[PDB]
C-alpha cells in the first residue's frame, strides 16, 4: 500500500486570485491520529470554489479548492473508528463532531470545528498536510478534494453504501443536499404552498426538487439565462420567470402573479440585489425568505426593518439545514432506494486534468453541474 | 335613546404633531351595519400612540389615538351577531376579518383590513364616524379608543369574560399580548434555553413573564433604565444588564455571557442600534431574533447577510402572532382562570381629562402601564 508513507500525486493549486489552476505535483503527508487519507475517484465543481477564485470568498493561498466529492478510503489515522480502509466516503464541507454546542442541538448543524468562520487554511489540528516544490499548501473547508488523494479529520468524513455509483452520489457532498435541505428542513415548505427560486444552478435546481417533494403547488423559477428553463419544468417548476423580460422590478411582478407574494422565497445566487428581491417577494404576513447563496465579501444590504415586523421570516443555512455525519449518508440511501435521480443534474463529466474547463463551462452558463473524474 | 343618534362626548383630539392633546367636545355618528358603538370604561397608553405624537409614525391628522382598551356595547349596528348590548367588549388594532389570504392562514394574523399598511384613518369602508367643531376627525387603527364612546368595525372587536375586571383586562388589547405572544407564539420559546429582552416597558415585561411561562432557563433583561430591574426580577429575569455600565459593547457582554449568544433574542423599545444588538447578541449557528418594538420612518438597517447564512432566524410580528378576534378572549379566560397578573405593569391610574400628564410619566421612565379611566 502506502500506508505510512508520503504519497506524491497531482492536485490544482490556486496560487493567487483571478488566475488559473496549476495541475501541480504535490506530496501529502501520513494521515496522523484520527485523520482519514482518501482516494479521490469524482469530484463536482461548486460554485463556492469559484468565488475564492474571483476574491469574493476571502481564504489563504496558495490552497488546493473542492470539497462537492465522493472516493474511497487509502489510509486511517490512528483512533479513527468510523472508517476502515476500502471504504466508500464522501468527505464534508462542515463536520459533525457531536460534542459541541451546535452539536448536541437537535436544529443546528453549523459545529464549531469549521474553518468558514474565520479561515485558518489548515485542518482541525492547525497544521496543513500538502507541501509543493517543498512550500506547505493550504486546505479549503478542511476537505481541499481537487487533489487525487486529500487528509480530512475523522468527523468530517460519511460512509456511504457500498453500492454507491461515485461518479453521481458526490453531488450529496454539497450541492443536492444543500438545494433540497433548503427547502425541505430550513423553510419547510408546506403541502399546497407557493415557492419562487432565484437561480437554477446544481444547488437552484436541487431545491425546486426539495419544494415539489414537500408538495408546494407552485415553484415560479427565476434565472437570467433561459436555457436552465428547460430542466427547471421537467424536475418541478410550474412556471420559469426571466427578469430581463419586463419593464417593472422582479419582486413586483411576483406579488402581483401571487396575490401578495409567495409563501417561500430561496436565493441560491449570492448577488445582494436578488437577496433583497427575494425577501421583497414573499407575504409581508406569512412569508418565509431563505438565503442559500454566499454573498461577497464584506459587501452590505440596507432593510426598512418594518419589513419584518407584519410578520416575515428571513433566515439562511449551510449544507440545507443537514447536520452531516448523519445526514448525508440516509440521503445516500434515498438515492440507493431510487426515491430521487441526480442525472438531469451532471451535464457534463471531464477527467480532472481538465479542471479550468469545467470552470470555464460554468462561466458560459452552459452546465449545471460538471463532473471531474480521476 | 342615544340608539341611533348622535352623541355627544369629551375627547382627546391630536390636530399637529408633537403639541398637546385637546379635550374637545365631540360628536360620535351612529354604528352602521356591521359596526359597533362603544362606551369605553379604561385605556391603555401603549407608546405606539407616542410615535403618532412625535411624527414617527405617520396616520392622517387630525386623529383621535388609542387602541388598547375596554368597555361595554352601546348600540350594534344591524347585521352584527357577534355582541349586544351590555356586553364587554375589547376593541383590536388588527381585525380577523375570517375570510382574506392571511385569516384561512393559519400561521400569519396581519389581516388584510388593517389601517397600518397604509393609513387612511377611517372604519373599513373609507368612512370617519367623529365630527368636532364641523371638521371630520380621523380615526386610528380604526379602533381611537381616547374617546368617550368609539365606533369600530365588528371583526375587530372581541367579546370578553362578563365579570372582567375592565380596569386590568385591557391590558390584553395590546401590551400583554404583544409582549407574551411574541415569546409564545412568533419565537416558540423552548424549554431549557436563555432569552435576552430589550426594553422593560408594558410590552417588555410581558415579554419576559412569556420566556419564564415556556420554561426559559435564563432570562437576561436589558433597559439604561435602571428602576426596572426590580419589576424584571419579580416577573421572571434571572438577570438585568444596564448597557451603560460597560466599556464594552452590549452584544459583545451577552456573547461572552452565554457561550455564545442567547437561543432567542427580543427588542421591545423601536430603535435601530437596540436592533441591531439583538441580531448581533443571538447565536450565529442557531438564535431567532424577534422584532417586536415598532421601528421610526424611513430608517434603515445594514446588514452583512453573512449573518444570516450560517444559520440565523430574524422575524417580527405585530399583536403577539394573536389571531386577534379569538386570542384576545382566550387570554381573558386564562386571566379570568387566575393564570396570571397584570397588577406589576400598572403603575398609574388617572382620569382621562389627565390623558397629556399620563404621557409625560410615560416620558419621565417612572411608569409602565398607566391605564385612564372614565
Ligand atoms: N449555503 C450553502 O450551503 C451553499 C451555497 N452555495 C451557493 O449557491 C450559489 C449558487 O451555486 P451553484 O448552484 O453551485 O452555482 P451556479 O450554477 O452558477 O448557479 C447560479 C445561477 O444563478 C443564475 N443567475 C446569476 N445571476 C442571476 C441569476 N439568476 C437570476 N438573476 C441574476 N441576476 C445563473 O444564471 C446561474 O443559473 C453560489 O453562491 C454558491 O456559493 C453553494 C453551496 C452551498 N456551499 C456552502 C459552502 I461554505 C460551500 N458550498
Ligand atoms: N409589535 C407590536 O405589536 C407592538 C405593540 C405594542 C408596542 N409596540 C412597540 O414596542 C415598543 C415598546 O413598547 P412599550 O409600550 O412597552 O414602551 P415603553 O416606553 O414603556 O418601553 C421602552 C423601554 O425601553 C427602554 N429603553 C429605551 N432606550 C433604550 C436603550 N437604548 N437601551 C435599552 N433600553 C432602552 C426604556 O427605558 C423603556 O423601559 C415601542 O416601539 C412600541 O411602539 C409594538
Ligand atoms: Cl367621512
Ligand atoms: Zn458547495
Ligand atoms: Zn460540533
Ligand atoms: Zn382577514
Ligand atoms: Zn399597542
Amino acid at each position: 500500500s502506502t500506508a505510512g508513507k508520503v504519497i506524491k500525486c497531482k492536485a490544482a493549486v490556486l496560487w493567487e486570485v483571478k488566475k488559473p489552476f496549476s495541475i501541480e505535483d504535490v506530496e501529502v503527508a501520513p494521515p496522523k491520529a484520527y485523520e482519514v487519507r482518501i482516494k479521490m475517484v469524482a469530484v463536482g465543481i461548486c460554485h463556492t470554489d469559484d468565488h475564492v477564485v474571483s476574491g469574493n470568498l476571502v481564504t489563504p493561498l496558495p490552497v488546493i479548492l473542492g470539497h462537492e466529492a465522493a472516493g474511497i478510503v487509502e489510509s486511517v489515522g490512528e483512533g479513527v473508528t468510523t472508517v476502515k480502509p476500502g471504504d466508500k466516503v464522501i468527505p464534508l464541507f462542515t463536520p459533525q463532531c457531536g460534542k459541541c454546542r451546535v452539536c448536541k442541538n437537535p436544529e443546528s448543524n453549523y459545529c464549531l470545528k469549521n474553518d468558514l468562520g474565520n479561515p485558518r487554511g489548515t485542518l482541525q489540528d492547525g497544521t496543513r498536510r500538502f507541501t509543493c516544490r517543498g512550500k506547505p499548501i493550504h486546505h479549503f473547508l478542511g476537505t481541499s478534494t481537487f487533489s487525487q488523494y486529500t487528509v480530512v479529520d475523522e468527523n468530517a468524513v460519511a460512509k456511504i453504501d457500498a453500492a454507491s455509483p461515485l461518479e453521481k452520489v458526490c453531488l450529496i457532498g454539497c450541492g443536492f443536499s444543500t438545494g433540497y435541505g433548503s427547502a425541505v428542513n430550513v423553510a419547510k415548505v408546506t403541502p399546497g404552498s407557493t415557492c419562487a427560486v432565484f437561480g437554477l444552478g446544481g444547488v437552484g435546481l436541487s431545491a425546486v426538487m426539495g419544494c415539489k417533494a414537500a408538495g408546494a403547488a407552485r415553484i415560479i423559477a427565476v434565472d437570467i439565462n433561459k436555457d436552465k428553463f428547460a430542466k427547471a419544468k421537467e424536475l418541478g417548476a410550474t412556471e420559469c420567470i426571466n427578469p430581463q423580460d419586463y419593464k417593472k422590478p422582479i419582486q413586483e411582478v411576483l406579488k402581483e402573479m401571487t396575490d401578495g407574494g409567495v409563501d417561500f422565497s430561496f436565493e441560491v445566487i449570492g448577488r445582494l440585489d436578488t437577496m433583497m428581491a427575494s425577501l421583497l417577494c414573499c407575504h409581508e404576513a406569512c412569508g418565509t425568505s431563505v438565503i442559500v447563496g454566499v454573498p461577497p465579501a464584506s459587501q452590505n444590504l440596507s432593510i426598512n426593518p418594518m419589513l419584518l415586523l407584519t410578520g416575515r421570516t428571513w433566515k439562511g443555512a449551510v449544507y440545507g439545514g443537514f447536520k452531516s455525519k448523519e445526514g448525508i449518508p440516509k440521503l445516500v440511501a434515498d438515492f440507493m432506494a431510487k426515491k430521487f435521480s441526480l442525472d438531469a443534474l451532471i451535464t457534463h463529466v471531464l477527467p480532472f486534468e481538465k479542471i479550468n474547463e469545467g470552470f470555464d463551462l460554468l462561466h458560459s452558463g452552459k452546465s449545471i453541474r460538471t463532473v471531474l473524474t480521476f
